[PDB]
């Protein structure tokens, strides 16, 4: 029944040939896992120090405290704040890791990038006050580096990837309740200290904490994003596809797996001077491919196809058609180190600090990115040419996907209809009830739930509500394997209203049709493309983003950097849905904080709902309180 | 049968008296827990992603693998890491606390605070190589603040606090291995990011990495030190008390309690200020005495006595004396806010991110300590008037204690022997087999262990074989409480050899007697002290200090913070001792990298085992070892 393990019919035809060749999946190995242990699905369980590990029952008797004292409020909270640090860190890496490659740009140390979006350069340096004028490009982008390092520190100013790009009145909200980072990399630290034996011990103190370190979250994401689009391009729209089916028999398929564009932007370039090479080796080219995020990186900046995405990554594997899978770091699955050697792909790690036991490592310094990606790409050809003659099943499903809307990229297609106010056609429209408000989807998909179906079931419901849904990582994933990204489905899936707008949008673009049904915003960083869209429109209209309506849903969330994301996206001011549990049910002092009473400190909340068709009817409950709070209709 | 719990004498007494009140303790809520769970012990469970919470059986069927695929090996890995960094955290918060206060009094904003040690700012300024001559103290004090901050982060050269104490030999080992920190922050956050789900999975690679953050926990202990010495003094040799029976009834009693002498010192020193106040009260006097680490910082410097230490922490507040318990953070456990009310003790937190539920929280910012000690001393006197007439149950059990052995006061000690070369001495009867090594005693007692036990055996064989036995924190605390630090003990404790040297060193100080059995070397972060002593040994002798007889023992280990030490005792090249089960059991292969394959990267190596007298025999033998290998008799 493999209909209850994913919804995405390429992935179902993959798990039937896993099965009968015996090669062990995610889902595999969750159903070995069952029955999960309780008190780590609730977060009743403590391992903070030798003399644990502590637990409390949920119900019953005891244990009902930590051998230290700690309470079941304390116990939650401590593992939720860890978890909201561990989400940042792998944001600080991957924007840090940007960073470090545009300073040794700028100073001659690494040839093969360059500042490829000079626009983006000098309105990033206005934001942050970097003077532009009578300076070079080059000295500008240097000072753009180095205030992106220095946020991670402690200095005279606080955060400025969070002041710099949320209106004065939410940094006001937010410094009144000391919920401003002074450093990202500080604040990690400082929450691992909190949360550490006999410290922090109380929950609401705890949890202030944490939606901290979730604004440090958020300052590398936006970090993340706006390098990125200076090294490699502000996205625009583009054609692309996406599934299984992007693979080709005849090409070396090439996927770009984790989350770097530092990393993939070059893989993309490269592969294209080795054609030649690849066609030699009885190839057709060179097919690059992405899954998660990284994918999402390449898909927005140059239409590459997407494989697939999260849970169902090894499934590109088992079609017995991937050459290689190149890998820097998050959310890669280690099985695919010991599934290579069942299918025949080679999988190449490429960072220091990401390796796995059983896969070749080919260190990739942005020194040498071109020597190195050829390094890598060859490999890929060697195998190839080993699977001469083998028949490979790559199932002959693909959708239609156009993506590429940036913020940028929005505001562009709206100024189609009014040059010199471009936010105002869609505020009109939220107005007169076209559009009913908007829903970003966001995060992962999570083996506890059949792939996809809290997407999809969501964002129908929504659609034909006349809500405007975005998207992002691998909810952009799941969405657009299902046809959510191709503008032919407006018509079955979005109400009248919103049908209008796309339609006058897109009409007024030249497209002779709509916008797709939902717009992708990009990879996970590029939640901060969502973050600047709501600001700007806060901005337009004066007001602060706990009155918009706008929601998001983290429908399917799996990693720490997800729990990051949702708590960022509550401590700016949006209900925020969550479709799987986190471990906070073991303490309702906790659950009733995060899901109620801090709406009285940044005006969002978390919504905790599992099933689907129920989420959907709380988010548009949701968007339509804030349409009366504003004295709209609904 | 309070022998169970404790071998202190006056914690079995309190413990009959908690039980006959009925009030909860540590021990009663061990027994609580118990059993254990068998993942959590072992290291076999994984909560890195909301897919989980994954466990592996240690032995039989399935489940063995992560749900991503996560092997043991991988899942121990990870979890130790996440404790290697949540240890370097405090000691980063304590030693950037430090640092700021240090940057506030220099520039005229926290005028309780200044430079008592001038020497050894001059000195550290010298380490560090920034340059003293001509400047004016504060402006090398200020120039030493900035080096400290900057170690939190990369910068053009790595963290000083690492490459400057030890020696070039050293340094090049761990170089060659990448395994010197580039900022103590940026490695905690690495940490937390690569063990992250999707990211690092190759066992090695991973305590590569731990390693590394060791080391960054290294340097925030080493800067702890060095700046507490700037701004409060370094220890020299002082007489004073140990255990319950320092407590007096007819005085207010406060205790100090956690970690940073920033608050504990000021205390000090404003309560000798208010003996008036507290005399109109009734009382004779105010009675600071002295918890854990910050305890141990007050007994350094002015010879504070100490009540108690770590696991044994509650039963100060059962005397029914305790008016008063002063916080900041780390080691605390969260059952004293609820103690409290049964017992009267009025407890105060004072950090914004260490707050207990229940407990009175009175800021304390530097820029006004003196003002929020009178604040906190006066709810102290106030609640000894509450008080009046309630009989207390104060163990008359108390040991004489010589401590403030820094490693100055060593070096001077040993300077009486030899003016010009003060180490020779020491090597000279490490040489003649008078002293056969050096053992360092560090960290806490933990509730498995009944308390002190492990400390105690170990010490007694070793003293008997003629080490010279050094120790800190509530190691320190376990010995000193036992009488390891009182003279008078000497010819029941020491090996002839060892009373020789010992007996030949007090003489040439003038004190008719000899030095204590153990010498007290301060504070967890003081552990910084022994490596001074260690690399100077090294150095003066031209050799590395893996071939040194020197090893380290956390024979009772709690914290992640002990993990932590331990940890960087192994990196710098110490045969180490753990007296418990860290969670690595599940993993041969990790087990086998952390007791024997790491020798042969760092030279050090963990040595785990919990029988006392097998210890001390595994401990004999690593000395011996290091003997032999420098061609001596053993
Ligand atoms: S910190 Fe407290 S609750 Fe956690 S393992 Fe240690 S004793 Fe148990
Ligand atoms: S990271 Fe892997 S092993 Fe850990 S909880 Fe998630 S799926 Fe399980
Ligand atoms: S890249 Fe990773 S963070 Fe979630 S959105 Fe996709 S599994
Ligand atoms: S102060 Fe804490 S780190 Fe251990 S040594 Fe004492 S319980
Ligand atoms: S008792 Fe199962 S997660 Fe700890
Ligand atoms: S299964 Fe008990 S510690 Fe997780
Ligand atoms: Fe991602
Ligand atoms: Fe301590
Ligand atoms: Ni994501
Ligand atoms: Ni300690």
């Amino acid at each position: 029944r493999q209909n209850l393990k994913s919804t995405d019919r390429a992935v179902q035809q993959m798990l039937d040939k896993a099965k009968r060749e015996g090669i062990q999946t995610v889902w595999d190995r969750y159903e070995a896992m069952k029955p999960q242990c309780g008190f780590g699905e609730t977060g009743l369980c403590c391992r903070h120090c030798l003399q644990g590990p502590c637990r409390i029952n949920p119900f019953g008797d005891e244990p009902k405290v930590g051998i230290c004292g700690a309470t079941a409020e304390v116990i939650v909270a401590r593992g939720l704040d860890r978890s909201i640090a561990a989400g940042a860190a792998g944001h600080s890496g991957h924007a840090k890791h940007l960073a470090h490659t545009l300073k040794k740009a700028v100073q001659g140390k690494a040839a093969s990038y360059m500042i490829k979006d000079r626009t983006k350069l000098h309105s990033i340096a206005k934001r942050l006050g970097i003077p532009t004028e009578g300076q070079k490009d080059e000295d500008i982008a240097l000072e753009v580096a180095k205030a992106a390092l220095a946020d991670f520190h402690e200095k005279d100013t606080p955060v400025l990837w969070v002041t710099t790009v949320l209106p004065p009145s939410r940094v006001k909200v937010l410094s009144a309740h000391g919920l401003i980072p002074a450093g990202i990399d500080h604040e990690i630290a400082e929450i691992m200290h909190r949360t550490s034996m006999g410290c922090d011990a109380d929950a609401q103190n705890l949890l202030l904490g944490g939606l901290r370190c979730s604004l440090a979250d958020l300052a590398g994401c936006y970090m993340g994003t706006d390098l990125a689009d200076i090294l490699f391009g502000t996205p625009a729209p583009v054609v692309t596809e996406s599934n299984l089916g992007v693979l080709k028999a005849d090409a070396v398929n090439v996927a770009v797996h984790g989350h770097n564009p530092v990393l993939s932007d070059i893989i993309v370039s490269v592969s294209k001077e080795m054609e030649n090479e690849a066609r030699a080796a009885g190839a057709t080219g060179i097919n690059v491919v992405g899954i998660c995020c990284t994918g999402n990186e390449v898909l927005m900046r140059h239409g590459i196809p997407a494989c697939t995405h999260s849970v169902s990554q090894e499934m590109a594997m088992i079609t017995g058609a991937l050459d290689a899978m190149i890998l820097d770091y998050q959310c890669i699955q280690p099985s695919v180190a010991t599934i290579a050697e069942c299918t025949g792909t080679t999988v190449i790690t490429t960072m220091e600090m990401s390796k796995i036991t059983g896969a070749t490592h080919v260190n990739f310094a942005e020194e040498a990115a071109v020597e190195n990606a050829k390094q890598i790409l060859r490999l890929a050809i060697d195998t190839f040419k080993r699977r001469k003659g083998k028949p490979v099943e790559i199932p002959n499903i693909k959708t239609k996907v156009v993506a590429g809307f940036s913020t940028e990229a929005i505001i562009n297609a709206l100024s189609k209809l009014n040059a010199n106010d471009p936010l105002k056609p869609l505020i009109d429209n939220v107005v007169n009830g076209n559009i009913r408000g908007v829903c970003l989807f966001a995060g992962c998909n999570n083996v506890k739930v059949p792939q996809d179906q809290n997407f999809t079931t969501i964002a129908r419901k929504l659609l034909k509500q006349n809500v405007l849904v975005v998207a992002t990582g691998c909810g952009a994933g799941a969405l657009m394997r299902h046809g959510f990204m191709d503008p032919a489905n407006v018509d079955e899936l979005c109400g009248d209203g919103l049908k209008a707008v796309l339609t006058a949008i897109g009409e007024a673009n030249g497209l002779g049709g709509p916008l797709p049904p939902v717009l992708h915003m990009g990879s996970c960083v590029d939640n901060s493309r969502a973050v600047a869209l709501v600001a700007a429109l806060a901005n337009r209209l004066g007001v602060d983003l706990d009155r918009l309506p706008v929601v998001a849903s983290a429908a399917e969330a799996m990693h720490e950097k997800a729990v990051a994301i949702g708590t960022w996206a509550v401590t700016i001011g949006l209900p925020t849905h969550i479709g799987v549990l986190p471990p906070i049910t073991g303490s309702l002092p906790v659950t009733q904080i995060l899901t109620s009473s801090v709406k009285d400190i940044t005006g969002g909340y978390f919504i905790v709902e599992l099933d689907p068709e129920t989420a959907a009817d709380k988010l548009l409950a949701a968007i339509n309180e804030r349409r009366a709070g504003l004295g709209l209709p609904w």
